[PDB]
């Protein structure tokens, strides 16, 4: 059951979605026993999921996961501490923090911090087959996390959201509802860089966002 899978606020509210999440994961043994393979592995699928709901003040949305093995940890764009090189998007991401905030390079691709910190690193599907881009689109992972995002933005905290996966005109009507969201735009994603990404200052932004919504802001600094 969700209340097993995923921190306790988030199996509230994810309840509406419950089944849902129980048919994701008949479709992934389907996929072991079908021959296929697929990314992150089983038990980070739902990280994000398993830091508090209540307590998330950035939303930082993705497409998919990483297609390549090794990469995917279940937070997007993150990667495990002993990859390298960093994956562009991620070295992208970087290279904005240390403009933005003045931070010298992190030691490694490594964002559970900003995890552990209220910062939710959604993607808007799960798992990927590896190897094999966008290839768990459609397959019902895009309901789950609509509902993620419109409970998130159903709360009476303060959020800011960060689109990192295009589909803005499909992700602002979800966080609409919302009183007390500020949504980022306009919308470069990491892999933009130079025609939109560098500059975009989405950490600094969002920190004089949530100072101006009464909120603490997020210590972006990374080890
Ligand atoms: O959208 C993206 C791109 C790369 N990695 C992610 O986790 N999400
Ligand atoms: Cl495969
Ligand atoms: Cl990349």
């Amino acid at each position: 059951p969700l209340s097993e899978l995923v921190e306790r606020g988030w199996a509230a509210a994810l309840e509406p979605v419950a089944d849902q999440v129980a048919h994701m994961g008949q479709f992934l043994r389907a996929e072991i026993a079908a021959g296929r393979r697929y990314l992150p592995a089983g038990s980070n699928v739902l990280r994000a999921f398993t830091f508090p709901f209540d307590n998330v003040r950035v939303l930082i949305v993705g497409q998919d996961p990483y297609p390549t093995p090794g990469h995917a940890v279940g937070l997007s764009f993150s990667v495990a501490p002993d990859v390298r090189p960093w994956p562009r998007s991620l070295a992208n991401i970087f290279d904005e923090y240390t403009a933005d905030l003045g931070y010298p390079l992190p030691s490694n691709g490594d964002l559970t911090p900003w995890a552990q910190r209220g910062v939710l690193l959604l993607n808007r599907v799960l798992t990927v087959r590896p190897s094999n881009p966008a290839s768990h689109r459609g397959k019902g992972w895009e309901a789950v996390t609509e509902c993620a995002i419109r409970a998130l933005a159903a709360r009476a905290a303060p959020l800011v959201a960060i689109l990192w996966g295009r589909d803005a005109s499909t992700l602002k009507p979800m966080l609409a509802a919302g009183n007390c969201v500020a949504i980022e735009s306009p919308h470069p994603s990491p892999l933009s860089a130079s025609r939109g990404f560098f500059g975009s200052r989405p950490f600094s932004r969002a920190n004089e966002l949530l100072v101006g919504m009464g909120a603490e802001p997020i210590d972006w600094r990374l080890p």
